[PDB]
């Protein structure tokens, strides 16, 4: 079974839960340009996606998907992303692609996150992974000193900048005790934009595909 | 004469600028009053960091050398202004625009002097509106979480941060506990940060008035 394969399924079948003259939030990544390739299919369906990252928005273009701002929404009834790590009560790490910025952004507007994802995201214990966290760039010397005061070992994304004109340091070792208290301790940080903790956004429905099909995690 | 009261308040400054020191510099009006006399004293600084784009144009059109703060690890000054400060050295900020980088700077800084005029000094907090710094796609979501928090939040029209951000006016907040609010707004999905300054705290206030400056701490 083909990666490509698992992912499909779990884009396929988050399809189901799009409903007519929606407005829908797509994520990033290599499982949500699957499900770009599905939402395609129903294009005339749907009334229009918000984009969070330029990349998706490219694709949903190339699709002749309407695309809008996510200011000119206030009701988004459903969020379809993926992730770097979830686990079942649908805390997640995101941001290995960067863009968990505008994702959490998104995310936080929409009703319903719908999180899709092969088995190998699946884990009982979120942190090995590491924290993607958004920095202004000329905080980032700073801002690895606070990061490592909390226990946390930042790497630089050589070369990288996000969507947003930022850096990224990639944290490892951080605790997940109490991760929404981490999620925020993060952010208070001066010239910290946001973190790939998602602990206080959980998914509502994590669809796990695995050779057996997809399991509704949550 | 507000802008002889702003000098007075820079020249006091001046007095703490030793020999070979970085020198971090913040935005504004009263701060660009101490960048004229900052360049009388060239021969003395090392370098400064800049807290704006348009401190460092101000900075480097003097002939003041520059440096980037990540290349900085002992930053022993930053001089800056408020818009409205209090005995305890609690401030708000960020009428300019450029509370990102000065709360960044402020915090690499071991000393924090804050300069103004007699009309900034508050007893309470909150009269002068709260700027938030906003991810632009994030701005009406933003909105609508700080209306949560009791605020009234004004797009601030035509207005880009050196950061590519957009300003949200706050008004109407509570001061009552002004740390807790500072991170009550930092921990929303897409604020940059914003314009209260409670956690890191103004070490020195110099308040210029008829009468001199006066170091309210
Ligand atoms: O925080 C600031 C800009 O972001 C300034 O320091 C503040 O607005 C005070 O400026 P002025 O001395 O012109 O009153
Ligand atoms: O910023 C990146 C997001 O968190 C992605 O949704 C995440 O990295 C999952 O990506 P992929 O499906 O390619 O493994
Ligand atoms: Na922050
Ligand atoms: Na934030």
């Amino acid at each position: 079974h083909h990666m490509s394969e698992l992912k499909i399924k779990a884009a396929k079948a988050a399809i189901a839960y799009i409903e007519d003259d929606m407005v829908i939030g797509v994520g990033t990544g290599s499982t949500v340009n699957f499900f770009i390739k599905e939402l395609a299919a129903i294009k005339h369906k749907i009334e229009a996606c918000v984009a969070s990252s330029k990349a998706t928005e490219a694709l949903l273009r190339a699709e002749g998907i309407p695309v809008i701002d996510l200011n000119s929404v206030q009701d988004l009834p459903i969020y379809v992303d993926g992730a770097d790590e979830v686990n079942e009560r649908g805390e997640m790490i995101k941001g290995g692609g960067g863009a968990l910025t505008r994702e959490k952004i998104v995310a936080n507007v929409a009703t319903q996150f719908i999180c899709i994802v092969d088995e190998s995201k699946v884990v009982k214990r979120l942190g090995e992974f590491p924290v993607a966290v958004e920095v202004i760039p000329m905080a980032r010397s700073f801002v690895a000193r606070q990061i490592v005061k909390l226990g946390g070992d930042p790497e630089y994304r050589e070369g990288f900048v996000t969507d947003n004109g930022n850096i990224i340091l990639d944290v490892f070792n951080l605790s997940f005790s109490t991760p929404m208290a981490l999620e925020d301790s993060l952010n208070v940080i001066p010239g910290v934009v946001e973190n790939g903790v998602f602990a206080k956004r959980l998914a509502d429905k994590v669809l796990v595909a695995s050779a057996s099909g997809v399991n509704n995690l949550k």
